[PDB]
């Protein structure tokens, strides 16, 4: 029946072991005991771990359909995001998420690409007003995916110093902050205390609230300027699928699974590309050895001149390698979102019931030893083969895998590289603090692993 695990006291659970400022670490520290596949207590929620990239591969991959759902923690379920894609079930979301996916695979014309590439283009215009004085780049780039993202769901597009994109990016910021407290790995040892106790996740609820109103406006003003004969954004096509379907009668697509699905991708498409360019820089200040043979090859490759493009990127290896190395090393949700199993499911001859959150450890494979030597240093050459060509990898996936995968993970690919590229071919990076000094610790990992503060200049060449 259930895996081993070590033996949970009756009311705070498995607390005591795995502690509260570091689950990752205590996840790994336990499957040095109880193996690849164990069970802790969440208070009286058994949570199956899985810790080898052969455990998480058999699971995700190999049992894909089995593992396929969305364990819900409990925020979530107060929060009310379970139309739509992230925190969806079953029908509703195998029907969603194949929609959304395929509205994702065309935009008008215009493509993806082009609208990324303008993006990078304004980016690099805002950090030419910076006039190279030393800035903290959080607002400025969480501004370019935040853009990619609105142009894609509503058309629309902010201006940089927006004071509406501001509060909604501190808002984006403060919830994935307050999902990685401390506090927040009390809340889930204790259901209870989320409805009656004074904390950080009400403000993280008052903040989902608004997001969720502010969507809604977009989303009510685009049903009346509709025509049918012509949709130009993902909210528009949305709606068209709700009249292609009075066949269908109940649902399905309600606008309540709209008004979800669009918050879904509009955070997570945000703050999760934000996350790592922010990162991705603090990293780059830290490497200047790195940074140079990075802008070598742009130099070299791209122009000084030129917007560089996605075709490049096969033409660069080193850049490649980094980008991958820079979400390998920084592992930005090291236990993925929880999976949960649909059925009932003999795996590794143990037999986990319907229902059974499972937590796949993500920091395991993407830090695994055997395929990265020294997986916690952070070095391009994790990603080259011998003779200095870029070597793809079967324990890179930091996007997860199998049936849930991320639903942006090529948008975000682009993203990445098409904005650090167009970064660092205009700009030199003067930290304004020895790098031999400043650390790339994340300053907190529950959900995601969110970066410290640092400032730098942009100098331009
Ligand atoms: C570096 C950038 C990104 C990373 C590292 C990332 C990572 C992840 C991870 C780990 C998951 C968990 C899926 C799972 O295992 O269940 C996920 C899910 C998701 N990601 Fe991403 N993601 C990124 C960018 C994006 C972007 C740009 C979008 C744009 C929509 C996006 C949309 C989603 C959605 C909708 C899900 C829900 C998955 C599902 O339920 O099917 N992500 N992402
Ligand atoms: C649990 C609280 C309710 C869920 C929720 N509604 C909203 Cl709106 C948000 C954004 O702050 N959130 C939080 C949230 C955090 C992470 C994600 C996410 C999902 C898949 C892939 C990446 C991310 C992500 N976004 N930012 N960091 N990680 C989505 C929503």
């Amino acid at each position: 029946k259930l895996p081993p695990g070590p033996t949970p006291l009756p009311v705070i659970g498995n607390i005591l072991q795995i502690g509260i400022k570091d689950i990752s670490k205590s996840l790994t520290n336990l499957s040095k005991v109880y193996g690849p596949v164990f069970t802790l207590y969440f208070g009286l929620k058994p949570i199956v771990v899985l810790h080898g990239y052969e455990a998480v591969k058999e699971a995700l991959i190999d049992l894909g359909e089995e593992f396929s759902g969305r364990g819900i923690f409990p925020l979530a379920e107060r929060a009310n995001r379970g139309f739509g894609i992230v925190f969806s079930n079953g029908k509703k979301w195998k029907e969603i998420r194949r929609f959304s996916l395929m509205t994702l695979r065309n935009f008008g014309m215009r493509s993806i690409e082009d609208c990324v590439q303008e993006e990078a283009r304004c980016l690099v215009e805002e950090l030419r007003k910076t006039k190279a004085s030393p800035c903290d780049p959080t607002f400025i780039l969480g501004c370019a995916p935040c853009n990619v993202i609105c142009s894609i769901i509503f058309h629309k597009r902010f201006d940089y110093k927006d004071q509406q994109f501001l509060n909604l990016m501190e808002k984006l910021n403060e919830n994935i902050k307050i999902l990685s407290s401390p506090w927040i790995q009390i809340c889930n040892n204790f259901s209870p205390i989320i409805d009656y106790f004074p904390g950080t996740h009400n403000k993280l609820l008052k903040n989902v609230a608004f997001m969720k109103s502010y969507i809604l406006e977009k989303v009510k003003e685009h049903q009346e300027s509709m025509d049918m004969n012509n949709p130009q954004d993902f909210i528009d096509c949305f709606l068209m699928k709700m009249e292609k379907e009075k066949h269908n009668q109940p649902s399905e697509f309600t606008i309540e699974s709209l008004e979800n699905t669009a918050v879904d991708l509009f955070g997570a498409g945000t703050e999760t590309t934000s996350t790592t360019l922010r990162y991705a820089l603090l990293l780059l200040l830290k490497h200047p050895e790195v940074t140079a043979k990075v802008q070598e090859e742009i130099e070299r490759v791209i122009g000084r001149n030129r917007s560089p493009c996605m075709q490049d990127r096969s033409h660069m290896p080193y850049t490649d390698a980094v980008v991958h190395e820079v979400q390998r090393y920084i592992d930005l949700l090291p236990t993925s979102l929880p999976h949960a199993v649909t059925c009932d499911i003999k795996f590794r001859n143990y037999l986990i019931p319907k229902g059974t959150t499972i937590l796949i450890s993500l920091t395991s494979v993407l830090h695994d030893n055997k395929e990265f030597p020294n997986p916690e240093m952070f070095d391009p050459h994790h990603f080259l083969d011998e003779g200095g060509n870029f070597k793809k990898s079967k324990y890179f996936m930091p996007f997860s895998a199998g049936k849930r995968i991320c639903v942006g993970e090529a948008l975000a690919g682009m993203e990445l590289f098409l904005f650090l590229t167009s970064i660092l071919q205009n700009f030199n990076l003067k930290s304004l603090v020895d790098p031999k000094n400043l650390d790339t610790t994340p300053v907190v990992n529950g959900f995601a692993s969110v970066p410290p503060f640092y400032q730098l200049c942009f100098i331009p060449i």
